[PDB]
Parts: C-alpha cells; structure tokens; sequence
C-alpha cells in the first residue's frame, strides 16, 4: 500500500521503487522480524524524472495496520505475539507446540 | 500548497517564485518563528511574460492549517505552542527535558 512501481501500469513487487543512496544501497530496505517500513521514491510522474505511480492494489486498511504495527511493538503484549517457545519466525517454524 | 514554482513541470523548492520588489529583494520573504507566510507571483503561465506555474505537490489541508496557525497566533494557547522553558527552536532543541 506504500512502496511504489518503478513502472506505471503494473504493480509488480519486483520493480520497487524505492529510495536509493549515493552510494547505491536503498536508504532502508526495510525488515521483517523488526517493524521497520521499507522506503520508498516520492510519488511524481512529471517530465524531466522517471515516471512514478503508487500501486493500485492497496486497499483502504492503512489505519488498522498501523495500528497492528503499533501494537507489535509494544511490550504489553509479549504474552500474545512474542511467546517465548511459541514464536514463529518468517517460515512458519515454532520451536514447540501446543502438546 | 500557495507558493508557486518559477519553472513548470517541476516544483523544486529551488524555484520558487517569489515576488521581488522594486528595489530587487522579495517582498514578502516569509518569517519560520513568526506566523506571517511568503508572498509568491500570481500564476499565469501564458504568452508574452514568463512562465510560472502553481505548486504541484501540495494536498487538500490548507483550511486545516490556516486554523492551526491562528491557534498558532492565539496567545490562550501559550501553555501548549509556547510554553517557559520547553519552547523548541527551528532545529529542534529545547531548553529544559520532561524530566
């Protein structure tokens, strides 16, 4: 819903048009496991720049996931999304399970 | 969102085309601490003059902001927007810390 296509017309995941340093590196690309959002090129289509269109298959949910990324930071609720022998990481692996 | 760009196409905050006085300096060159804004030229890209076009980036917010600044300028408002000693500067610096 943020991360733009670096072309217009399709919003494929593999042409992100993110931020990118000097150096060449992305500015922040972004984590997982961390809360961190990836960074992104403005949004501008105008001559003299590439042509940059924000993806079109964004739904209207942006408030509930910031508040769902709110709420993963919070330390409240390690009993809830931070089980210690129930965590799962990015594959779908707990340590132990229910039993 | 009102100061409008001295190159069209573009809205760098480098071309901004603010109206200079007679002697050469602008006008009304605009004040950060005090709330009075900038003047800009009146936009008319047309033939015979050169062309300067309106802002391009700029949102749907300006009645909102036009109230926060008179909240700005509203000395019943001093203990949040202009408190003693937890005052910050342009660069974000304060005299004193919430401890």
């Amino acid at each position: 819903e943020i991360s733009t296509h670096y072309v217009q017309g399709s919003h494929s995941e593999e042409n992100e048009a993110l931020l990118l340093g000097e150096d060449g590196n992305p500015v922040q690309k972004g984590d997982s496991l961390k809360v961190v959002p990836p960074i992104y090129m403005p949004h501008t289509q105008a001559q003299g720049a590439t042509k940059i269109y924000l993806s079109n298959r964004g739904k209207n949910i942006r408030k509930p996931l910031e508040g769902l990324a709110s709420l993963l930071k919070d330390p409240r609720y390690e009993f809830l999304f931070n089980a210690d022998d129930w965590s799962v990481n990015l594959d779908g692996k707990t340590n132990k399970d229910l039993d």
